[PDB]
């Protein structure tokens, strides 16, 4: 039986407004209402994980398991296997997996952050769960974020909160957020942004949405505006949006949205907006395709519509050689040439570098760069060919191309990190001096940059 080189990962999030469900709910498993839908062919074919983020949800978690198991059930009359779940208050994340997948999935991790002080802590943050599957890292995300048209920047600040506390994939990454620690990380919920237009406006709006024209209010909507504006979720990336608003719904219909001001909103407007979404991230030059992104129109309980998104992920086999596991693999060789940090810190500390990859027996610390001044006031820290040579424990070009290296530029004064990012074995050649490039974050904000060449030896 052979493993698998790709999978598909269904991601729902759906905020219920603290409402039991309704007896059918198999439309959003199977991309089915508004967006980019699944085809109709595809119907019994099962994903190979499920992943359900739920906000505001009223169940008890074996009263939602029940539920979800048996619609999957009846989709596809295979008995899912329950992974994880885990819930903070109202927010909760469901993780099921064909049972063939029983023992390819390992090393699961679950945690939450509460976002928010005093009055601001009580109900939002996030829960999250992340495993091995096989040789690929995965990780999964479920926010709800402080709701409000004005209140933007908090969600901002929830998410920088999220990313930098969130204890999920493997500790010895320690230098590393959630944002460098999976192959392919997914982050959903109801992370609240609004379409940003006048309240005077909210009936012009409706009547885009009735026409199915969305370009004047996506061109509104604050996510894609603070992403566009690198002030949140950098360098991850969205589908286009195809489906109408998903919030704020009467119940018991779509046919209308409930967006005047009334005591139980605390007198705020709730223009229709696209509160419920589901971003990515994964390693550069990982097969990742989102196959939909939707949301149902039967399922009416909620003044939220269900999201639902699939993806084709590429994963890696848990490989064996001769050598490594547990020895370096002598016909293997990393060699970085060239290499140098660029960092928007006003700091004078020296500076070293830390690789990490799952390639090597452990991480690899480097010896101090030579810090210069760049022509438009940077701080430059040069390594020439100066960086060590990274052995990896397997040399087999099916291996080795398909890794990673995670890269943190740490100060020698505090070792903290001032900047992570990752660099692609899959390289155009081997035994070729190649440019490699990635910028650097810290809590997933810009903070510099990392370029060089790299030279990849393998056995072939
Ligand atoms: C919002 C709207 C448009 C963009 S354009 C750049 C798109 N991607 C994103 C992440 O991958 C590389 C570039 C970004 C944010």
């Amino acid at each position: 039986q052979p493993e698998p080189d790709m999978i598909t990962i269904f991601i729902g999030t759906w905020n219920m407004g603290n409402a039991p469900p309704p007896k059918k709910i198999t439309s959003w498993f199977l991309s089915k209402g508004q967006g980019k839908t699944r085809d109709d062919s595809a119907d019994y074919i099962p994903h190979d994980i499920y992943v359900i983020g739920t906000q505001e949800d009223p169940l008890s978690e074996k009263e939602w398991l029940e539920i979800l198991k048996h619609s999957l059930q009846e989709i596809t009359s295979v008995t899912f296997k329950t992974v994880a779940i885990h819930t903070l208050w109202n927010i909760r994340i469901v993780v099921l997996a064909k049972p063939e997948h029983e023992n390819r999935i390992s090393h699961i991790c679950t945690d939450n952050v509460k976002t928010g002080i005093a009055n601001t802590l009580g109900n939002k943050g996030a829960v999250g769960v992340s495993f091995m599957f096989n040789g690929t890292s995965l990780g999964f995300v479920n926010s709800h974020l402080t709701s409000g048209s004005e209140k933007k920047l908090r969600r901002n600040q929830n998410y920088m909160n999220i990313l930098r506390f969130l204890a999920l994939g493997d500790k010895k990454l320690s230098p590393f957020n959630i944002t460098h620690r999976f192959t392919h990380l997914f982050w959903f919920g109801d992370l609240n942004y609004r379409v940003d237009l006048p309240t005077w406006e909210a009936e012009t709006i409706i009547q885009k949405i009735k026409q199915q024209q969305y370009a004047d209010l996506l061109s509104h909507d604050q996510l894609l505006t603070e992403r566009r504006e690198q002030k949140v979720f950098l360098h991850f990336e969205e589908e286009e949006i195809t489906f109408a608003p998903t919030y704020r719904f009467e119940r018991l219909t779509r046919d209308k949205y409930a967006y005047t001001k009334q005591k139980a909103t605390g007198m705020k407007y709730n223009l229709p907006s696209w509160c419920d979404r589901v971003l990515w991230k994964s390693y550069p030059l990982v097969h990742v395709v989102c196959q939909s992104y939707g949301s149902t129109s039967d399922i009416m309980t909620s003044d939220h519509s269900p999201v639902f998104a699939t993806f084709e992920a590429g994963v890696t086999s848990q490989f064996v050689s001769k050598n490594g596991p547990g020895t370096v693999d002598s016909q293997g060789q990393i060699e970085f040439l060239r290499c140098y940090a660029t960092l928007k810190t006003k700091s004078q500390t020296k500076f070293y570098l830390e690789f990490h990859s799952s390639c090597l027996e452990s991480f690899v610390k480097s010896q101090e760069g030579e810090n210069e001044e760049g022509s438009e006031g940077e701080l430059v820290v040069k390594f020439g060919e100066t960086l060590p040579k990274l052995k990896p424990i397997i040399s087999d070009p099916e291996y080795l191309l398909d890794q990673h290296i995670l890269i943190s530029i740490k100060s020698s004064d505090s070792d903290e990190s001032y900047g992570e990012g990752c660099i692609a074995l899959r390289l155009e050649a081997t035994e070729t001096q190649l440019p490699i490039y990635t910028p650097l974050t810290h809590h997933g904000e810009l903070t510099g940059h990392f370029q060089g060449e790299i030279k990849l030896q393998t056995s072939q």
